[PDB]
């Protein structure tokens, strides 16, 4: 189903590195860092084509029986279909710090204030190989 | 509910290092390696006290839909309630090797000769602080 690791805490000044490949005809992929597959506090999709998004990143909240928020979107996209990635995220109260496979870095507002989460996972057109959280 | 990694394949060649806490007052806690909760190719059961064991490791795999096999069971047990715990396995076809927190280790048939395992969880009276599989 979708790669999952559940009730491991992802905690404050943790790091969380994970990698992996990404299909060839991919339309688009998430990695996920919440609570839940409906309370998302980071949703991170790297959209080759999604309606007229073309290699664009974009982040965004889902609030559990509320919806998703505002997007932030970036223009870094050191992405290949069919080629392996590594991103390392890491949090504070206020702010996700995430870095990307060619060392570029993101920041999203860390918008609940959250301290702790108990759900990573990634869906749509990739696969994971490998898993860091300590 | 349990601690669970799904689905990032643990493959031949690769290690996974858990680390985490036991409960006090543990009766036991386990870590499983397998296909799904009902197919475990590895279980490793730390028992601190169940039925007449105490302080015992046993080690068995689960059949689906047909019950667990033949027990294993080993005297090593650097584990205590309360505390902190750190193990790594590694397997090739014929044997899974785990190196227990003082640098002792098991060895237990990988009795269905087996390449690739999609689920590894812990379940019991103790939880995992990290994880890394690679």
């Amino acid at each position: 189903d979708r790669a999952e690791v559940r009730n491991i805490p992802f905690k404050l000044g943790m790091y969380l590195t994970v990698g992996g490949v990404v299909n060839s005809n991919a339309t688009r992929f998430s990695i996920n860092v919440g609570e839940s597959t409906d309370s998302i506090a980071m949703h991170m999709d790297h959209r080759f084509s999604y309606g007229a998004d073309q290699n664009v990143l974009v982040l965004n909240s889902l609030v559990h029986n509320v919806g998703w928020q505002q997007e932030e979107r970036s223009k870094k996209f050191p992405f290949t279909k069919g080629d392996h990635f590594q991103t390392t995220i890491t949090f504070d109260t206020h702010t996700f710090y995430i870095q990307l496979s060619n060392g570029e870095t993101v920041e999203f507002p860390n918008r609940n204030k959250d301290a702790a989460f108990n759900l990573i996972y990634l869906a749509g057109d990739a696969r994971l190989t490998f898993v860091r959280l300590e």
